[PDB]
């Protein structure tokens, strides 16, 4: 109990240091946080690092929100037992000093956090290697009160910014609506600690992907609200902001009656002619249709390869590749321009999309409230019109042309056609009654979605004819290679609340899934190492049985 203070940098016991740090935390941005360099006795932390590397077996784990080499999953033999640190005596001592009354008095003082539990120790040890990442979250769980991360990269080398693995903090547009882009990034060194009071609606942060073949070790922890009576402690002494909305617009009665009439291969020569403008002959034949029909009957899903015909395939591949190679992709939401929008908020998703609605760029609360007071509906031809006029002005250079947006919008218009929906009804024996179409681009090192269920149309819940499912299509147009292992991310994942579909990005594929209430779906974060964005067209429909 005497040697505890001496196991820290002596500056933290200095009144001048403490008061200075308290003020720095008070006045920090974008929410209250701070950092201390050279926190712990150097020999102790060096010994901890050596113990960890020697004694702990790390296991890669990937979910929608992270990829990390973990040690924490118990019931798996490699799982770290915090009740048995027999062989990690230095780690045992590190935990002891961090949760000591002496340190908690200091730390609670400078963070203005109030009392902190000494008995509720809560730490975990993780390494990040190339491709590892942890996407946006606020740490708000149970009795967590202060978050800290102590960093243990190689003590004899500087960790460089371009290595990645930075701790990024996100400012607040309004409570529970973090800005899509971070406003600060800490590049951590050995024996540096970062920390922040856990703040519902505000303490949003992530860990930037590690971009090089290095290992970075960290020890993440929390201080908790004390146990009742612990050291005297006495207890007590949003959908609206998501864009795009998971909402569909109902179809005209003309369309719905068309589909019913057909279901109660009744496609005309003229309709096949229209469908063959975009779709491969293989999938318009009597046999191809029969195969797809049976596959959907047996699986309630379809995974079609070479969906579009060669003409539209060649066109789209050219213009997408050209845009990838010769134009500057925006990498901040402020830089995104019509016809594109940024999906928000970043603790739910981040990607670029074209929805056909009037342009929005959400930098301020006022920008959001303006959109919510003035809801508008998609119109893809007007979006085309607007592009053409921006395009003519600048000139349509190799570096500014909208060739890819125009082709993609044309493709969206095809899927918006009454005849395509007739084809869809033919394949599925379902009658679409609503639609939402989005063109999406997932940039390397930025974009992703997280695991969510479909959103039923509330107004239609009482309708017996309408199936309790959402039909969802994905037309992938990703022309780059290297995705097959899933290691570059970008894979489309459908799973039950076991995996139904795990499809890395590929060129010219069409996935179709009839989702019941409990099916989860996401597109995994695209690695910085990916050779292009993931490009796709997303389609959703409410359906009734005929
Ligand atoms: O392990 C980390 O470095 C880390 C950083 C930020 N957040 C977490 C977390 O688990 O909340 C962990
Ligand atoms: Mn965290």
């Amino acid at each position: 109990e005497d040697k505890i203070k001496g196991m820290f940098n002596p500056k933290i016991w200095d009144k001048t240091f403490q008061d200075g740090l308290k003020k720095e935390i008070e006045d920090s941005q974008p929410y209250n946080w701070g950092t201390i360099h050279e926190l712990v006795n150097d020999d102790l932390l060096r010994a901890v690092r050596k113990e960890i590397e020697t004694e702990i077996h790390f296991t890669k784990k990937e979910t929608d929100i992270y990829r990390v080499n973990q040690s924490g999953d118990l019931a798996n033999l490699s799982g770290l037992d915090w009740d048995d640190l027999s062989r990690l005596p230095n780690l045992f001592k590190l935990r002891q000093i961090l949760y000591s009354k002496q340190y908690r008095d200091f730390f609670g003082y400078v963070t203005k956090a109030g009392k902190l539990s000494g008995s509720k120790t809560d730490m975990s040890i993780n390494t990040y290697t190339k491709g590892c990442h942890l996407l946006t979250h606020d740490d708000v769980i149970g009795s967590r009160r202060i978050s800290f991360i102590l960093y243990l990269p190689d003590p004899d080398r500087k960790w460089k910014s371009h290595y990645g693995g930075g701790l990024r903090l996100f400012p607040s547009i309004l409570p529970n609506v973090p800005h899509s882009d971070p406003s600060a990034k800490l590049v951590p060194q050995f024996n540096q600690i970062a920390f922040f009071k856990v703040l519902p609606g505000f303490s949003f942060h992530d860990v930037e992907e590690v971009k090089v073949d290095k290992h970075r070790l960290s020890i993440q922890g929390w201080y908790h609200i004390p146990q009742v009576g612990e050291e005297g402690y006495i207890p007590g002494e949003l959908e609206d902001f998501e864009f795009p909305k998971d909402e569909r617009n109902i179809l005209s009665f003309h369309e719905v009656k068309h589909f019913e009439k057909m279901l109660k291969v009744k496609l005309s020569e003229a309709e096949f002619t229209y469908l063959s403008q975009y779709i491969s002959p293989e999938h318009l034949s009597s046999k191809g249709i029969e195969k797809l029909q049976k596959q959907f009957v047996e699986n309630s899903s379809l995974q079609i390869e070479s969906f579009l015909n060669d003409d539209k395939s060649e066109l789209l591949k050219k213009v997408i590749k050209q845009k990838e190679l010769e134009q500057e992709c925006p990498y901040h939401s402020k830089d995104v321009k019509a016809p594109w929008k940024t999906a928000i908020p970043p603790h739910k998703a981040r990607y670029l999309y074209i929805d056909g609605k009037e342009y929005r760029n959400f930098q301020t609360e006022a920008d959001i409230l303006e959109a919510l007071n003035n809801n508008d509906l998609p119109n893809f031809q007007f979006t085309k019109d607007a592009i053409k006029i921006i395009s003519d002005a600048s000139g349509n250079s190799r570096e500014n042309n909208f060739d890819a947006e125009l082709a993609l919008i044309d493709l969206a218009v095809f899927h918006k056609s009454t005849i395509f929906k007739k084809y869809l009804a033919l394949l599925t024996s379902l009658c679409p009654v609503s639609e939402q179409i989005l063109i999406r681009r997932f940039r390397p090192g930025m974009d992703f979605t997280l695991a969510t269920k479909c959103r039923f149309n509330e107004l239609l819940k009482s309708n017996p004819d309408i199936i309790d499912a959402v039909l969802e299509g994905t037309l992938c147009l990703t022309p780059s290679a290297g995705w097959e292992s899933g290691e570059l991310g970008g894979y489309e994942l459908y799973m039950m609340d076991s995996v139904l579909i795990n499809d890395p990005p590929a060129w010219n594929t069409f996935n179709l899934v009839l989702r019941d209430e409990s099916v989860l779906e996401f597109v995994k974060y695209v690695s910085w190492s990916a050779k292009s964005s993931r490009w796709d067209v997303k389609m959703k429909w409410d359906v009734k049985s005929c």
